[PDB]
């Protein structure tokens, strides 16, 4: 694999240009901690933070209790989130500064991000529907999925 992705645009967003508190975080996802931070910026340093500390894929439970606990995202919020990204942590990141760029949970179009429909063209034979998933995603995502749906 090369060092570079085109899809490092959808990671690169500057969170300065965000407005916060994002309108589309509301208390039904967010805790009263997150509403504390002063900004976009100062949510993202910190869920970076709690991310790089060491998780085995044990201590599922540990994350989301440490994202609920350090960076006010609720619980089963951040266990959908994780589901949805295959459990790739590395797209966590992305995923926020996503729905708070267009507001929209969750964003539709970004790769890593596996939405309901995106899951519906995987279980499908519908080859037009694929095509634009594998597109998307890429064959390794799809591949990883396909495994998730397995159990």
């Amino acid at each position: 694999r090369s060092d570079f992705s085109n899809e490092d645009i959808y990671d690169n967003i500057d969170p300065d240009t965000i407005s916060f508190p994002p309108k589309i975080a509301t208390t039904d996802l967010f805790l009263p901690l997150f509403f504390h931070f002063g900004s976009t910026r100062q949510f993202m340093d910190k869920l970076h933070e709690v991310i790089s500390g060491d998780y085995e894929p044990s201590q599922a439970e540990k994350l989301v209790q440490d994202l609920c606990d350090e960076t006010g995202i609720r619980k089963n919020f951040s266990t959908s989130i994780l589901t949805c990204l295959s459990g790739d942590l590395m797209v966590f990141p992305r995923y926020f500064l996503n729905m708070f760029k267009d507001n929209v949970n969750p964003p539709p179009n970004v790769p890593g991000i596996w939405t309901h429909d995106d899951d519906e063209s995987l279980k499908s034979n519908d080859q037009e529907q694929i095509r634009k998933l594998v597109k998307k995603h890429g064959t390794g995502r799809m591949e990883m999925r396909k495994r998730f749906f397995e159990k």
